[PDB]
This record gives structure tokens, C-alpha cells and sequence, in this order.
């Protein structure tokens, strides 16, 4: 809808920096909406729905278990872990950890998340095979979220990680199974709430991952509708900003609030 590329625009002017958005039918798979679509942005934690979409491709080929159970040490832990510090002497089943990357953004919980399928290069490939020759990751928690300006590393465009997205939520992929897991994952997280849930209504359905960076790096992916049913996959980047967190998280929740009345 023009109204919301204009608040788009205005979160621009707002953050003094790139945004790039974009919306997609769920069913149709169309593109609605878009604002730099194939430019490229920093995913930062965002791409842990993709990390934990390339794990259930694994176990629907009987590659990996949900229930097998992983031993880690302290020398493992980096920033933000607030789920993979709890459980140094019980470990934490492969379920857990992709809970715990995807509802907390959990950093930990990625490491070796990323250690089970052999590395960023295997995601990556990942992307490739199933059509994405785009999105790329190249390093591990923490490094990944640097957001150097030009730097192609770990990165994505909305209209690629849209896809992507919808591909792993509604595609062939993963077994309906799986694909359900996902989004349970995504329904149930916990740490995007000054973002587009904010501005969602009650009674609306919201599945998202949310990422943050550094130099201003703040995102989110969304599958979201109405009357309890996704209808909607929707995509918001920017990096550059030297606006605090709060300033970047409320650009987002209007873009949100837009996006939401000319629905
Ligand atoms: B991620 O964005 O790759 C990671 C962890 C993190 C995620 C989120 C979110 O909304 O998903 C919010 C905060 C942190 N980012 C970092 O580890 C990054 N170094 C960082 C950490 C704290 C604050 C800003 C950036």
C-alpha cells in the first residue's frame, strides 16, 4: 500500500539510514509491497529461522534427531546465551537449541546449532540448493552481526530472505511436520515484543525472528494475518542508523502499525 511506503520512507528520514521492506502474499506468493528489495542488509540473528530450517531438513532425512542430546562447556558460551548458560550439565536436546536460538536468540544455541550441520559454508549451501544464491553466512556468533558497511558477508535481501522464508514455511522443504515445527518456533518467540507486536492487534496471528546488530543493524522477518492465520510474509531491514535501540525499534513498530491499517 503507497501509505505505508511512505512511513517507510519517513522511518528512513527518522533512522538516517537504509530500510528495506518488503511483503509478500502467503498464498499467491506475490510481492505486495517493496522498498530496496535487492539491496543488501546484515540478517544478524534473523538468520536462525533459516539455521534451524536447514536442521529439520536434516532430521526429515533421518540426518538428525530432535531428541539428541548435545554436552557443552563454558569455553562455548559467548554473549547473549540466556537459555545455553542455564543447562552446562545437562546439555541440551537438539529441540531445545533450536527453541532457544529461534524464541530467545539464543547466540550459543546457534554455535552449535551451526557446529551440528558443519558451518556457516553448509548453510549456506543449504541456501544454495534450494534456490537462494543470495543469503550467505559466513561466520559464527558474535562476528557476524559487525555490519561493516559494503561488506557482503552475512548477509541477505529482503525479497531473498521473503522467499526464503515462505519456501521453508508453505514450500516442499520440510515435511508439514516440520514445517509447522518451524513456525511453533517462530509463534513462540519471546524477545521481539517492541517490534511488530506492538503494533499487532489482539486476535491477529504473528510468527517472526527478530536480529539485531551492530551500527545500527535491526531486523525482523514475519509470517502474520489476521483471525489467528498467517496471510502475509513480511520482511523489514536497516543498518547505518546511530539511533539508540528504542529510536530503531519504534520506526519498526509504526512501519508495523501502517502495514497494519491499509492491510
Ligand atoms: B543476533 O541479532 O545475531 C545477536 C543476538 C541478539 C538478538 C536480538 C534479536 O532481536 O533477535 C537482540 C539482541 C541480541 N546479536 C548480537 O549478539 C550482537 N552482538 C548484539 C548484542 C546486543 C545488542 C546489540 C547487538
Amino acid at each position: 500500500h503507497p501509505e505505508t511506503l511512505v512511513k517507510v520512507k519517513d522511518a528512513e528520514d527518522q533512522l538516517g539510514a537504509r530500510v528495506g521492506y518488503i511483503e509478500l502474499d502467503l498464498n499467491s506468493g506475490k510481492i505486495l509491497e517493496s522498498f530496496r528489495p535487492e539491496e543488501r542488509f546484515p540478517m544478524m540473528s534473523t538468520f536462525k529461522v533459516l539455521l534451524c530450517g536447514a536442521v529439520l531438513s536434516r532430521i526429515d532425512a533421518g540426518q538428525e534427531q530432535l531428541g539428541r542430546r548435545i554436552h557443552y562447556s563454558q569455553n562455548d558460551l559467548v554473549e547473549y546465551s540466556p537459555v545455553t548458560e542455564k543447562h552446562l550439565t545437562d546439555g541440551m536436546t537438539v529441540r531445545e537449541l533450536c527453541s532457544a536460538a529461534i524464541t530467545m536468540s539464543d547466540n550459543t544455541a546457534a554455535n552449535l546449532l551451526l557446529t551440528t550441520i558443519g558451518g556457516p559454508k553448509e548453510l549456506t549451501a543449504f541456501l544454495h540448493n534450494m534456490g537462494d544464491h543470495v543469503t550467505r553466512l559466513d561466520r559464527w556468533e558474535p562476528e557476524l552481526n559487525e555490519a561493516i558497511p559494503n561488506d557482503e558477508r552475512d548477509t541477505t535481501m529482503p525479497v531473498a530472505m521473503a522467499t526464503t522464508l515462505r519456501k521453508l514455511l508453505t514450500g516442499e522443504l520440510l515435511t508439514l511436520a516440520s514445517r509447522q515445527q518451524l513456525i511453533d518456533w517462530m509463534e513462540a518467540d519471546k524477545v521481539a515484543g517492541p517490534l511488530l507486536r506492538s503494533a499487532l492487534p489482539a486476535g491477529w496471528f504473528i510468527a517472526d525472528k527478530s536480529g539485531a546488530g551492530e551500527r545500527g543493524s535491526r531486523g525482523i522477518i514475519a509470517a502474520l494475518g489476521p483471525d489467528g492465520k498467517p496471510s502475509r510474509i513480511v520482511v523489514i531491514y536497516t543498518t547505518g542508523s546511530q539511533a539508540t535501540m528504542d529510536e530503531r525499534n519504534r520506526q519498526i513498530a509504526e512501519i508495523g502499525a501502517s502495514l497494519i491499517k491499509h492491510w
